[PDB]
């Protein structure tokens, strides 16, 4: 799983 | 599972 | 499982 | 901002 | 922000 | 910020 906010 | 917010 | 925030 | 994963 | 893995 | 993982 990847959550990723920029 | 991916999940993107820029 | 990778949680990233910039 | 909410991401839920059960 | 909220990130949740249960 | 709030990261869980249970
Ligand atoms: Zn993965
Ligand atoms: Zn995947
Ligand atoms: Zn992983
Ligand atoms: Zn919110
Ligand atoms: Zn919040
Ligand atoms: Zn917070």
């Amino acid at each position: 799983t990847i959550i990723t906010l920029e």
